[PDB]
């Protein structure tokens, strides 16, 4: 059920293939901040998830350069795949970019994406 | 710089191998919680950071299901390594559980390690 | 616009007074968790936002603990109130339990609470 | 105990005082960021802890408008404090910003901020 194109309450494109043995592969792309177009991104998901109605645990990360620009950052996305009638990613995120050690107390932004098949 | 063994504050050990194109791959291995032995990890990292002595971005991913447990749980660590004398990459982490709905709001933990060269 | 009644996503309870000194008291009722009854929060807002249309920066803590039970833990909310016909307090919380030193790396949940005058 | 002048690994100063009512009162003045001069703070800490080794939970949230300066934000601290020979107070935090609704996205930062007693 992973595998798809998802999109986030922002409009960003998560486009992923949920490998066999947990290996989580694809493209992401934000509608927001210093990014443009593309970046790949790679993760890990829970393969054999538990069957008493809970979710599927999963992670990846995208680090912010491509062929167009280098943010200097990398975001990673922790959550869990809810399966239903409408499909959905609930993640948290941490966006850490790289600073100097006297400016490292403000590396790290920190919030939330729900992602579903829906196209807006 | 990034490839090799690092150990954090709790007694783990990550290996990684950081690829010229920005890829994480390698094993990782907790001291402590839901598991045991090595789990794969992958992720990404900045390629071609600043030169100014700031650090190099970075991030990865382990899925807490290996041939011997699954805890049904994901951990993200989103960081900085900093190279010299004193290396070290700098860390957040968000550590997701599989919940029901009703328990989602108690699905994820949050923590910070730091990994070094040497334990 | 903070003073009054507000009611988050999983149906808990915030009722706050807002201070022309910047001071946010009142209580908190959880509908989920070690948590009964109500909880005295006290906190913070800033009593002079911005000109341009940004939310109130505000937050508050509350210790889990009243004249029922004890979780031995805190809960704070950092997040902004947005003013409107559609008036929402958007937070993102940390709980943090009482730990031995051997167990602290999970002593901190995250998480996110969004805040309406009208109960979903 | 938690009563007392505390400092952090920036070199920040915490004044606080923890009342019996399980109330932090007090001030902060922060080595970093858009901060001048003290800033009140209020929180909440568990006033009948556990007796088996395991630490105090607390919290406490400081809005950044003094007479000086209003940096439109507001952070919360939420941890424990450890009471060894060496007490230390060990917390996560929340800068939330206030934003506008496109830049909510960006809003909060996130970070760790160890206390002890020894003056730098
Ligand atoms: O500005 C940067 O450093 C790079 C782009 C960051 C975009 C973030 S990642 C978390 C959030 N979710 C999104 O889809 N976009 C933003
Ligand atoms: O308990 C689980 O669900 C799986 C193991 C989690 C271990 C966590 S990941 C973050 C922190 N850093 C570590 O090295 N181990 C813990
Ligand atoms: O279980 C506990 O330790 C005390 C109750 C915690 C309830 C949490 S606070 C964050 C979230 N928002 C709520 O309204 N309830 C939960
Ligand atoms: O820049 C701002 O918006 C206001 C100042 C914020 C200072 C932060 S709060 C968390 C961290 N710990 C500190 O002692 N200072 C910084």
């Amino acid at each position: 059920g992973i595998t798809g194109t998802w999109y986030n309450q922002l409009g960003s494109t998560f486009i992923v293939t949920a490998g066999a043995d947990g290996a989580l592969t694809g493209t992401y792309e934000s509608a927001v901040g210093n990014a443009e177009s593309r970046y790949v991104l790679t993760g890990r998901y829970d393969s054999a998830p538990a069957t008493d109605g809970s979710g599927t645990a999963l992670g990846w990360t995208v680090a912010w350069k491509n062929n167009y620009r280098n943010a200097h950052s990398a975001t990673t996305w922790s959550g869990q795949y809810v399966g239903g009638a409408e499909a959905r990613i609930n993640t948290q995120w941490l966006l850490t970019s790289g600073t100097t050690e006297a400016n490292a107390w403000k590396s790290t932004l920190v919030g939330h994406d729900t992602l579903t098949k829906v196209k807006p």
